[PDB]
């Protein structure tokens, strides 16, 4: 068990004055990982003013200044990999072999990216004419907030903090209450690269106490959430009522894959595969509804259920375990009410609906892999996210008919298509209404592509160079050398 | 008086099915300029159903055919300029010396502006690797809801259709209650221009009812508000709670102009007078607070006053009229009461402070042009809104105080400085929070110059070249033309 | 018989003073068109002291204004575009299907984009620090000047012109002493929209006077060139040894056409007739190597053949032809002689080879479509481009074979892939050493899109956004606030 | 010790059996003896880039900026100890070299490293069944060609750009200063460079950089020099393979000084326009012009400046002043100072070579004012580039922006005033690339540097620098049934 851990404000960790506290559980086995403290409303306040004052030193620095100082925390978590991987891993049940390959390897990726991209933030000029002209300042907002969610905290955690301070921002940043562990160890390796005191604090909380703390405080200029749907609307609520904030959301979705019918199955069913099960399914982007040709349903399912007989559950660490619990008791009783309402409307289980029973699984929120075939546009498990690692199988017959049932959805997150044919690939994607897109692929989200949802799915964009810029705010400045005329 | 007014759905006028009226009031007469009649909830529902179908036609042209119908309704702006300057003055009450000049003139700007762009929209391409690149889609967002306030009534309407039509999207505009007139002529005037049936339909409406129909509806992608900042909360918590919405907000401001010890005392007056007293003041950019060194106080109140003296009232078609009543007779009560909080904070009356009386007046909403002096920090008339001719002048020391006081509000939509020094100019600008800045001038909004407030004063931009892409949304597309490995 | 046509300088047609003259013939007749005055270098001294003027006024308007004039240039350009088409056949010897559905509808496709971007060209800027910023200037060079060529003669001046005059510039342009008249018709156009005088001047001549005269005069800021080779050459050393001008330059391909193993053969063939006879050949983006597997070479052969049969030489301005003869005889005595030389250099004549004979060919600079097939790249058919009738087929094995063979060349302007397969167009197109590539089509020069050429195919790129850029320069300005410190 | 060729990641022998020297300009002394490039090094240089540039542009964007920042951090190290060698070749103070040569260099790399992941093409629609997509392509092997008063801080504002683009670049060093290129090229190979990326021919302009302009496989040139030389490496890359040639020549940028102006603050900004690395800089604003109600004051603060000038040591913390390259060059500074007499202006100060303990051995030249000038005199119009200034007096301000403009080059220029509107008026009316308000010779990464007119052809530094060594390749995919009319 580790020892208490603490608010970090301005640079060292510091105890919180609401006197509440929470704990983090090890979802393989149950035990205690850490007791935490809890921030308060006098707490955020102070960090606040600790990030205002940081947030001057940071922007009066020069630009490459900031570059090398964010560089400089790169290498640290380049160095720290399997450490803070390993650590993530006990808080969240996701397998080593994943936060050892991707959560601090594609959090750093963004953190690189940005910090080169700092010379490169500029305004622009506009000539009026020979007694006039124009030029635009990128200022920074000043304050903002992240607001983590607990499937991928510390990526979540890079991905909002590097563009907010590669802007000249100050980021606080509240974890999710299931998994704040290494947020807190990001705040320390940024004050280890030489980050201004203030400029990255960590405020772990609850919720409905220290999240609403921080959407409510008027010194906030911006909040960028990640998360479910309902604590997004709720953070949308305080923030409209309270100062009028920016506010950015990555929500989840219900993204489709559609498998062309000159589509190799063999590589459709490693893309269904990696598009449902990886972190056991939750995962904003996950390709939860398959469409797949009649000519081919049967061939295709029987690929799926050759690989989901592949899955290996077992101790996280070890280097074939490959599928982990879910990441709480509480979500897999929802995925399981899921499950069994796919059973009750008369979906085909074609594996797993169960819990996972034995030694090693009887104290972990294990969930086997589940595929539901013969799948209704109308089935709950078709229409709503699931956030676990359940597949849907849907039939098509058209371009036409797939495209319209793709589309048919207030989620807008991801889609994908698996064709070898160039016109159908491009023409396919071109038609379908989401941020993220993937041919004969799945997955991969590098730091230089734009990411975000269509629709319900989101406000905003993360990553690439405009979210930079979205963490600016424009001064437009008008330079009028002529004289000026009134006409009073 | 006009015969009622219609919803204009689909390149037609159509009645609405609220079974609901409201009118509109001349303020320079009291007299019914007409009834017009009120979107219905279901109402609503038709106008998102016919831009979705003109929103496909308008976004399967060509860019340049896009261009061509946009430059042929600017075009008809021109030639209708002064007709539609005469229904704007009727509607509003700023006199047609103004409205003739500037409110179609530079809403055609921008059209015009945009108009040329479109073909200049453009996404990215990105290379990872040998075998895969990224490229980039900015697609429209669909169907935007835009609502407009009562001050520049056909500008707004044409600052937030054009760049919305020129990114490929169908726009629901709803005008102000206040002043429904002319954006109900500017659809014919799309319409006979070319553009598609749906792509641009006016709902007229209250707030309370048509305005929340649009921004609960799950189909509007994004909603543009210019207005109050009540209104704005408003909006931006009904969307909430609603469809997760895209929001662009342009609210109110207390924009300081800072006169600088160097400056020009009669360009300060003059810059003063046009930054208080155009449009009587009802303008969202106006310099309502200015402060003037102490040592130049007295003179600088000499020069005002001489200013003042030049305003002409009277008939809102003479030539020679510059003043004009308030929008209603509601409004000017409220401003009379912002006004007789400043007698009664004990600052000093200079001129004005009362409506105007004698024929061709008693029956308008006019307040004289009114400043207060030795105005302080905490009053009520220095740190709320007015939007009536009200002038307040506040002395000052220093520039480290004036930048303190001038950013210490929750406004901050517009500044200003007059200076002759290259120095001070640009090193006060750089430390005030407000997006809108003018050096030794005041008001001038080019079609190219992004336009927002920071803070409470709103968010998002509007102008300028960003404000076209803000009307599109980012599809990414990675082409994986390497073999995808599954770790299952 | 038309008037003897005189220089075009500063907005009216003047009699050259150089005492020399030339004449334009019809190829289609061998008849003089017209006699040209041809400038000398008083006259080309005369053009630049009007161009200087004309720049002046021409960048002292808004870039609104500019826009307008420019657009109303292109409303004349379209509504005269029979007639101009009509007079491009009477020169050039082009069908009128040609000229009137793409030489003057594309070059005002050109003008029309470029009017659009004037208000978006913008200059940067960038802080450096509290006390020190920079922002930038795209400045017009001044004046310019085109070189056109004889093959699309008044497309040419249009690419030309409109990103130059689009940039605040002016230009002194000189056309082809084949093909001079075009371009003076499109200077009247220009002045009749209202382009200021002096901003675009036209002066017929011969490259060795008129042309070295203007590539040498102290005064020009920059070239633009389209020609081939040889005179490119001639170009760039008269401009070095003078006054240090940027040179731009659009010259001669080799272009590749690759046909893969799994492409249509019957868009294949209708590709490749596309890329080598559209007008009768003289195209610098021909695909002239035509790349076919070994497999399938025999069946292609056969369904080029039979579209080489459909092609319809005749009455250049009757609707059905779509084959005209040369420009001029002294160029088919040179593409006699490539033919020549395939035959003696074992190369197989599939179709073709001969001028055409019999009435209405007998006084035309004809020459029938001609294909060989069995060509091997040490052939100077295959090696050198001829601007003439006459596709080389050249057989292949594989893949990394093509693409080899396509790249071992000094041309590098065009090239093209017929493939259905995905992975196969991006990832040949990717390999390919040529600045304009075409999948599954050829010959679309958009506006939007850059061309130019790799390698000796060319300098630099004409339309799209950066070609406007590239006629402005940039000045760097950086104002200090701060104390400046020296060491000395 | 005999310097060699620098080819595909190790030293090698010159296979032209010919040598040059390079002299030490404050001792006469030789430095080194240097080998120079023939015409099979140069096909050697350009075959060994041509296989390390597709490995090179086969790594990742990120991959490539992590080498270029190992190289900064390496540079960053050894900060003092190029900083000597550069003192030796050239002859600039220690107090320049270790604060702006290597300094400014490495800013450059570092700036163009972080930029190689946002190099980005474009995406066109042009209707539902036909898009447009741009790939911004390295050019394939580049040559630049150094000038000797900034030799490794040009070397690497050449090749920071030509690498970051994922080009590699043959870069060949003036003859007068080659030995610091040397250093770069072991230090990139150091970070992990690939072998061939950047390969460094010494030799002698009539030579070796002749046999780089004309071979076939070079596809652009940027080149750093007067204008002279300039001139015929145009020609020479003319008649041979059609080449992009970028060209950064010299100027007799203006300094104009208003009449609210500050005479200490202009006299400052003189001083460091004119004098710094003792005058020989292209931006040197060597045309000073002063209002004449108050030329007699800045003369005297001029002299005042003049006189603080510490020639001495070079590795010396004190010493601001320095020889100038070669005494073959001291010998064309001293023959326009004899022309300013000749021609009538007022020597102000300075004008001889230094004598004495310590500079007698050395190819100083005495920092020089002339004042009386006239806009007719051969110092006037010409670059001298020795530290010579030259005192010009006005009347209007029109006057002084077309005096300023009345001349073919535009490299530079200056304007020294308070007030808003002049700066920016004057500013925008003249005819100069590298514009400084209230200072002189900044010259930031983030901002693009170059000529108007005979000065130069395209610009250094900022992003568009980083675009001009890619070339744009335009991909139409047409997904609607293609129709011939044949
Ligand atoms: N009402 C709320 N206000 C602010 N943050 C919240 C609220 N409810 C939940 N959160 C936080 O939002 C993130 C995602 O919530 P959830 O989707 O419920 O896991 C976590 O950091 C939660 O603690
Ligand atoms: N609650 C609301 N929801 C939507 N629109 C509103 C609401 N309240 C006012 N509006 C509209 O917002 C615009 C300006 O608001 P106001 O500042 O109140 O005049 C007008 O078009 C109003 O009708
Ligand atoms: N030496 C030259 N200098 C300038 N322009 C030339 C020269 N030779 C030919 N031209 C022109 O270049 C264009 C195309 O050249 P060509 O390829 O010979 O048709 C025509 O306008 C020629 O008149
Ligand atoms: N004709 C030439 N061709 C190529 N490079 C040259 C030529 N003349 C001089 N150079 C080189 O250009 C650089 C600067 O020239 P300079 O202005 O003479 O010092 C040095 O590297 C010279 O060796
Ligand atoms: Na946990
Ligand atoms: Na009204
Ligand atoms: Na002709
Ligand atoms: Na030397």
């Amino acid at each position: 068990r580790m020892a208490e851990q603490q608010l970090y404000i301005h640079g060292k960790f510091v105890a919180a004055t609401s006197g509440k506290t929470f704990e983090t559980i090890n979802p393989a086995t149950g035990e205690v990982l850490a007791t935490v403290q809890a921030a308060g409303r006098e707490d955020v306040d102070r960090a606040v003013k600790s990030a205002q004052q940081g947030q001057k030193v940071w922007a009066a620095m020069s630009a490459m200044a900031r570059s090398r100082i964010l560089r400089k925390a790169v290498d640290i978590l380049r160095e720290r990999n399997d450490e803070l991987a390993r650590l993530e891993t006990l808080d969240t049940g996701k397998p080593l072999s994943e936060t050892a390959a991707v959560d601090i390897v594609t959090g750093a990726d963004v953190l690189e990216y940005y910090a080169g991209l700092i010379p490169a933030l500029e305004g622009s000029q506009i000539p009026l004419r020979d007694s006039s002209f124009v030029y635009t300042r990128r200022e920074p907002l000043g304050v903002v907030a992240g607001i983590g969610a607990w499937n991928y905290p510390i990526q979540i955690a890079l991905w909002k903090s590097a563009p907010a301070l590669a802007a000249g921002n100050a980021m606080i940043f509240k974890p999710s209450e299931v998994t704040p562990l290494t947020a807190l160890k990001l705040a320390e390796i940024y004050r280890e690269a030489g980050l201004p005191d203030g400029v990255f604090n960590v405020l772990p909380g609850i919720g409905a106490e220290t999240g609403q703390y921080l959407t409510e405080h008027p010194d906030i200029a911006k909040i960028s959430f990640t998360g479910g749907v309902a604590s997004g609307k709720k953070v949308m609520a305080n923030s409209a009522a309270s100062s009028l904030k920016e506010v950015t959301m990555e929500l989840g979705g219900k993204s489709p894959l559609i498998i062309a019918e000159d589509a190799n199955l063999d590589l459709a069913a490693d893309i269904a595969m990696m598009a449902n099960f990886y972190s056991s399914g939750q995962v904003c982007t996950n390709g939860t509804r398959v469409f797949v040709p009649a000519k081919f349903k049967a061939e295709f399912e029987h690929k799926i259920l050759e690989r989901v007989g592949r899955i290996r559950a077992g101790d996280l660490f070890a280097d074939d375990t490959n599928f982990g619990p879910l990441v709480s008791f509480p979500h897999r009783q929802n995925v399981l009410r899921y499950i069994e309402s796919g059973k009750s409307e008369g979906a085909r289980l074609l594996c797993g609906g169960d819990v996972l029973k034995g030694e090693g699984f009887d104290n972990g929120a294990w969930v086997a892999p589940t595929v539901f075939t013969d799948c209704t546009d109308d089935m709950t498990i078709v229409r709503e996210e699931i956030f676990g690692p359940v597949m849907s199988i849907l039939s098509y017959d058209d371009e036409a008919e797939v495209i319209r049932r793709a589309n048919a959805t207030e989620y807008g997150l991801a889609a994908g298509v698996v064709t070898p044919d160039l016109n159908r690939a491009h023409r396919i994607i071109h038609q379908l209404e989401a941020g993220i897109c993937w041919i004969n692929s799945w997955g991969e989200s590098p730091a230089e592509m734009p990411v975000g949802g269509y629709k319900h799915s989101g406000i905003g964009r993360e990553n690439g160079v405009m979210t930079l810029q979205s963490y600016t705010q424009v001064k437009s400045i008008q330079v009028e050398m002529g004289p000026f005329q009134s006409i009073f």
